[PDB]
């Protein structure tokens, strides 16, 4: 409804509707290991190239930061404006045919998170918000589930590394542990804006992940702070944006999940 | 596609068009059990209805009603019915879980439906007849080995440190080679999607028939494997199944055997 969202989700619509003629193409001719990498950066290109397109023929003078383009600069005001793109967020989902990925657009304004888009093409969902508008799902408004307390909560999450990394999955894995008797659910669904938006429509009580990237973070959480909801880092400052570790909740759920995090921090 | 499978397509539509509308308005936590079992009834109802307008004779096996005999020749037939498997997602609105019809002849797996009334993704598949989704043929995966895999999993239990480190220590070796692990949270939808291709293999314990049966049949019609941890054909009454492509089914059972107790084996 504020011309700059409306631009944003315009071009999250022809990114997604891109992305779901390709799932359609992979779904019936099936390419093999080797290939799968060519064809995800293939895809991740020609969607991060819709985008831009759509988004420089409005607004030239942005700074413009894609997962496949990187960071570069804008001029004169537009220089206040950084779009935050992750065209494809849940890549091995998508290479994989699973049909939960979405497109994902923040636009920052001096560094604050102005506005966000995060567009499932699949199940057709539109998650949208502006700084101090509130968020909508297709246009209705989101509003942060009111679970009171972890007790029977469904949770989000994700471990996105596949590297050796043994320090941190251990770490991970006790999170985990001590947050398994409380809960009705943990969920590891591999697209860490989808988990956000979820936590945004109230599908997710809470939700925290470490080793993202900003692009995966932004929009979604513009959605759970204009949903109602908390979202900080692991040690409750508002740097994850930077630091790549989120915990993002309902107002109880939030606190309850850092709280339950801190043992397993230094 | 067989008239016997075309009936229990029908009944999956109607319980998921059911299923659909329930989640469309959704209250909070205590009377939450209490609409999911409405919910499940109602759908099972709409199944049992369909299925038994056609085969009056036939044995029901639905995850609300329990176990009905059927009789003379009907009795070699079994339905099982998850009505509305993934209830802690539906419960919360998340947009994933599935109506579960198997129907069994002499205790093999017949027919199979998995429907996934969200995304209006039907997975179908009759003994010798192979697997569809939405009428298009299916096929498991390819990959030949579990690097760069996508596989799935499911706790259903969260009682269980009994369970929870065996699992957890199976999770950590996957670690390395796979490309995700995934936990989506209705083991029909994970079976059916080891089917077509979207994951390249699947384990879990703690399950009942009725969420294994469809999605197994799914499996081996497409082209899969399908066991239970010890490697035999007893998935159904342990509660336990591996299914995958191959190769993927074949390094997963390997993986998995080394951090169980000889209790699941
Ligand atoms: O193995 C996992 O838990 C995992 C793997 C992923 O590729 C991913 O994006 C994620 O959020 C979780």
């Amino acid at each position: 409804m504020q011309p700059m969202l409306n631009i944003a989700l315009r071009a999250a619509r022809s990114a997604g509707e891109l992305i779901f003629r390709s799932i359609e193409r992979l779904d019936v001719i099936s390419v093999n290991e080797k290939d799968a990498k060519d064809y995800v950066t293939e895809v991740d290109r020609a969607a991060e190239q819709t985008i831009v397109a759509a988004l420089r023929k409005a607004y030239p003078t942005h700074a413009i930061m894609g997962e496949e383009g990187g960071l570069i600069e804008g001029s004169g005001e537009g220089a206040d404006y950084l779009w935050v793109i992750d065209p494809l967020d849940g890549t091995t989902n998508f290479i994989h045919g699973v049909p939960h990925f979405a497109v994902s657009i923040a636009c920052k304004y001096k560094g604050r998170l102005e506005h966000a888009v995060v567009l499932d093409p699949v199940r057709q969902e539109e998650f949208t918000a502006s700084r101090g508008r509130g968020a909508a799902l297709n246009g209705r408004r989101l509003r942060v589930s009111g679970r009171k307390s972890l007790e029977g909560a469904l949770l989000g999450t994700g471990f996105p590394f596949r590297d050796n990394q043994i320090d941190n999955l251990d770490n991970y894995l006790n999170m985990f542990r001590s947050l398994v008797g409380q809960t009705a659910g943990i969920r590891r669904a591999g697209a860490a804006s989808l988990d956000l938006a979820y936590v945004a429509a109230g599908r997710y009580d809470a939700f925290w992940e470490f080793g993202l990237s900003e692009w995966d973070m932004a929009a979604g959480a513009l959605l759970v702070q204009e949903a109602g909801g908390l979202v900080s880092d692991f040690t409750g400052s508002h740097e994850f944006l930077e630091k790549g570790h989120i915990v993002a909740g309902n107002t109880k759920c939030f606190k309850a999940l850092l709280t339950t995090i801190q043992p397993h921090l230094p």
